């Protein structure tokens, strides 16, 4: 068969072999400068864990020497190893509804580490609506830090301290979020009422160091990765048998609200994880997991905003394009919810930008939202005026992909970035919904790119695309193989 099919096959054997007997594809997260710096600062002011703080220091210097991250994280590392131009630079026109909260978050962090002055804002600026559980704790921690850092500790209300109590529980980070626990602990250490519980958690934070001496942003993304892998495998001509244990492992980890978190032990459900599990289960076990499917469908239908879109975590927060398209695709299978599906799709078409693109949210490349939108625009059957409206929106999106394709056949994070396999995989999934591949065509060139970039061990090593907190990148290496396999499975 073709070189693409041969590439697909080798990659699928690799992905299958990585699924564990428990039905999960391990997806650990790499060390990140930001959390290693916060961990270095915490352990250093508490004068604890000399061994671990020595490693964290060597990791920070080496990473800055050999693999510098964005200017914000560099300023954070430089601030702890020892800058307002770094905020302007890290958020270079960060186009997103969170930009205001982020400018506050990131400046308060830098100030907490002694790199700049705290923001001259009313204390209410740190007040955030109920959303993901970790955001509320993070804003409360930064409010505390700002109150002690500026010399006004009497400003801290007892409802602020209360929000940090999960950080003092033993074991792994609450919600698997290291940044959130490290921020809470940096605030908690200023409270004598809470220092008794602090020694125990410093020993478990210190034991989280990865072999390279760094601290990961999160524990991992095994649910997100397993679901994505299972969905890719179930789109092969003949799916491997292991999709059944994978589906079982996902379904038994669902949260009380019927949604799914990104990792084992994450109580916060989100729309992105839920849609991948739902799409996957509907193909590999619609009957064996009928109930899980129906509960996940009910979860999404409860998050839905009145404007037709879907948020990531909690209704009432801004709808997002990628999430709205993802939900429309996952909800389309049942004809009971065609009203909600069409309204979601219409939301997608209204927010398409004049150049045919959509948004940069949880992925730092434009192709991610393009591929979500194109699937919804072309997967949800329509007729008459609507079919023509959606086909036009899909054409403009695929055309934007063709306009920005690089000579080597791939796409980068942005139009003038060098190609990377993940950004290209997203593009391929979308292009696979356009016209059939012709020689020299955009999709044809994209497949060849993926073929050439395959590693002798059958896998892919790609620049990461995941953001969190946005726009900060974090690296889950296992996602590369999965998303490329997802692309090759749609395209072949
Ligand atoms: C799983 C995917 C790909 C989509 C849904 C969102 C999730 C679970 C992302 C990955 C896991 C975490 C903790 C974040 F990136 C979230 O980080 P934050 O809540 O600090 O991000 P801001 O809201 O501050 O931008
Ligand atoms: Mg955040
Ligand atoms: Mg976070």
């Amino acid at each position: 068969a073709t070189a693409v099919v041969r590439c697909r096959t080798r990659l699928a054997r690799r992905v299958v072999a990585a699924v564990g007997p428990d039905g999960l594809l391990p997806a650990p997260c790499e060390s990140r400068v930001l959390e290693s710096a916060l961990a270095l600062a915490l352990l250093t002011e508490e004068r604890a864990e000399a061994d671990a703080t020595a490693r964290l220091t060597a990791y920070l210097r080496t990473t800055l020497r050999t693999a510098p991250p964005d200017p914000f994280q560099c300023a954070v590392a430089r601030a702890v190893l020892g800058a307002g131009t770094a905020l302007d630079a890290g958020l270079d026109g960060f186009d997103h509804f969170t930009a205001g909260r982020k400018r506050l978050m990131f400046r308060t962090v830098l100030a907490a580490l002694g790199a700049t002055g705290f923001p001259a804002v009313p204390w209410e600026a740190y007040d955030t609506r109920p959303q993901q559980s970790w955001l509320h704790m993070e804003m409360k921690a930064l409010k505390v830090l700002a109150a002690h850092g500026t010399g006004h500790p009497d400003v801290v209300r007892d409802e602020d301290w209360r929000a940090l109590l999960p950080a003092l529980e033993p074991g792994p980070a609450w919600e698997c979020n290291n940044l959130a626990q490290l921020l809470a602990l940096l605030a908690l250490r200023h409270s004598p009422r809470h220092r008794p519980a602090l020694g125990d958690v410093l020993k478990h934070v210190a034991g989280r160091l990865r072999p390279d001496g760094g601290m990961p942003f999160i524990d991992g993304m095994t649910v997100f990765t397993t679901a994505a892998a299972g969905l890719a495998l179930s789109l092969l001509p003949a799916p491997p048998a292991c999709v059944t244990p994978m589906a079982d492992a996902l379904a038994l980890r669902r949260n009380p609200d019927g949604g799914y978190g990104f990792h084992s032990g994450v109580a916060q459900s989100d729309v992105e994880d839920t849609c991948y599990v739902l799409e996957f289960l509907r193909r590999a076990a619609p009957d064996r997991h009928r109930t899980a499917v129906a509960e996940a469908e009910g979860y999404l239908l409860a998050l839905r905003n009145p404007d037709g879109g879907f948020p990531t975590f909690a209704r009432g927060t801004s709808s997002e394009i990628a999430m709205t398209a993802a939900a429309a695709s996952a909800l389309a299978h049942d004809p009971d919810r065609r009203e909600e599906v069409d309204e979601a799709v219409r939301y997608v078409v209204r927010h398409q930008r004049p150049d045919g693109t959509f948004e940069r949210s949880w992925s730092r490349n434009a192709t991610n939202a393009v591929f979500r939108a194109v699937l919804a625009l072309t997967g949800v059957a329509a007729h008459g005026e609507e079919r023509r409206s959606r086909a036009r929106a899909a054409e403009r999106a695929l055309a934007h992909l063709a306009a920005t394709q690089n000579g080597d056949g791939g796409w980068g994070h942005a139009e003038a970035e060098p190609s990377d396999p993940i950004s290209t995989a997203y593009a391929v999934i979308a292009l696979a919904r356009g016209p059939r591949a012709r020689p020299g065509g955009p999709l044809d060139r994209a497949l060849a790119y993926l073929v050439e970039r395959q590693h002798p061990d059958g896998g892919y090593r790609s620049r990461p695309d995941q953001a969190g907190p946005r726009p900060l990148l974090y690296d889950v290496p296992a996602l590369a193989d999965v998303f490329v396999l997802l692309a090759l499975a749609h395209a072949t």
